[PDB]
């Protein structure tokens, strides 16, 4: 063991963080969300029409320009939220700061615009299990663990808030102490396969609202926002008082100071957000709307119904993924 290694991310206004890999022989760089909601790995490819403007607006791998490319290409479709993005496998000699692994990652041929043109980043490294992952593709976190370099077997995640500085860090094999405060309060997972753990209450004010008798709480560092079901948004919307809209949750700017904080219960403690942590305050004026950064999803099962404890949530909360005592660690993020 040993060895730690830790990537830099770039937080584009508190909802795409995304940071530097490189692909090949040289080494071709590409943005990436690293992701424990998912498990593939993929960037655009060369082979992506130039009908799919996304593909237009972001960097493309060429296998052809590496000499360590291992052809398979056998068909891949990713199922997201906002539609699917579709390729086909190739392995190639990956790069993840200090580390380099032989990996198997998809090349997307088709990448709609809905929702990509919106997208700082270019692709997404899946840090989630290979239950998870689609074809039975060892995941990259395996593949590292399998090499024996890492000190534990562990990574980590800290995202600030945007400034206008240090935008986020991944770190590999441990976690960095300079970024949190105190120690860690370790949650074991329900089970293997999905980083998902047992949420006990989600409360308003003092009063405890939803998830009384439990449910489940996905902990997804691709996800930008807190979510929950349809059915428990709608019912913690209607307490903090914000009105729904075609997609996302807002209340007057004026207002956002004064709503309750919400507190989720996660290993016997409360882990508490406040208006500021989960409102984005672009003014303080009675005249204008300021979205909420939680909305509705009804992941579907196995993995959901679950809440999904995103970005709006690590950000005060410094995040270990514990991958050899199949457990995760909240800290008090700084
Ligand atoms: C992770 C790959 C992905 C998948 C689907 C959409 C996006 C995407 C996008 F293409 C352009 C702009 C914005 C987004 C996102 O805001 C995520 C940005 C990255 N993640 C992050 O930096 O998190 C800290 C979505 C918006 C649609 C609603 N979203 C979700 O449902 C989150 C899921 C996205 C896939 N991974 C599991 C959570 C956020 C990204
Ligand atoms: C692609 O990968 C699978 C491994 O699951 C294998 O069956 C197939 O032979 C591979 N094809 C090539 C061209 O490497």
């Amino acid at each position: 063991g040993n060895t730690t290694s830790s990537v830099i991310l770039t937080n584009y206004m508190d909802t795409q963080y995304y940071g530097e890999i490189g692909i090949g022989t040289p080494p071709q760089t590409f943005k990436v969300v690293f992701d424990t909601g998912s498990s593939n790995v993929w960037v655009p490819s060369s082979k992506c029409s130039r009908l799919y403007t996304a593909c237009v607006y972001h960097k493309l791998f060429d296998a052809s320009d590496s000499s360590s490319y291992k052809h398979n290409g056998t068909e891949l479709t990713l199922r997201y939220s906002t539609g699917t993005v579709s390729g086909f496998l190739s392995q190639d000699i990956i790069t993840v700061g200090g580390i380099t692994v032989t990996q198997m990652f998809g090349e997307v041929t088709e990448m709609p615009a809905l929702p990509f043109m919106l997208a700082e980043f270019d692709g997404v490294v899946g840090m989630g299990f290979i239950e998870q992952a689609i074809g039975r593709v060892t995941p990259i976190f395996d593949n590292i663990i399998s090499q024996g370099v890492l000190k534990e077997d562990v990574f980590s995640f800290y995202y600030n808030r945007d400034s206008e500085s240090l935008g986020g860090q991944i770190v590999l094999g441990g976690s960095d102490p300079q970024h949190y405060e105190g120690n860690f309060h370790y949650i074991n997972l329900i089970k293997t396969g999905v980083w998902q753990i047992q949420m006990k209450g989600v409360s308003v004010g003092s009063s405890t609202l939803l998830c009384e008798d439990g449910c489940l709480a996905l902990v997804d560092t691709g996800a930008s926002y807190i979510s929950g079901s349809t059915s428990s948004i709608e019912k913690l919307m209607e307490a903090l008082g914000a009105k729904k809209r075609l997609f996302d949750y807002v209340v007057k700017c004026n207002e956002g100071p004064t709503l309750p904080d919400i507190s989720f219960h996660l290993g016997g403690k409360e882990y508490t957000l406040t208006s500021a942590d989960y409102v984005f305050q672009e003014s303080y004026s009675s005249k204008k709307l300021c979205t909420l950064a939680i909305h509705a999803m009804d992941i579907p099962p196995p993995t959901g119904p679950t809440w999904a404890l995103g970005a709006t949530f690590i950000r005060k909360f410094y995040t270990e993924f514990d991958r050899r005592n199949n457990r995760i660690g909240f800290a008090l993020a700084r």
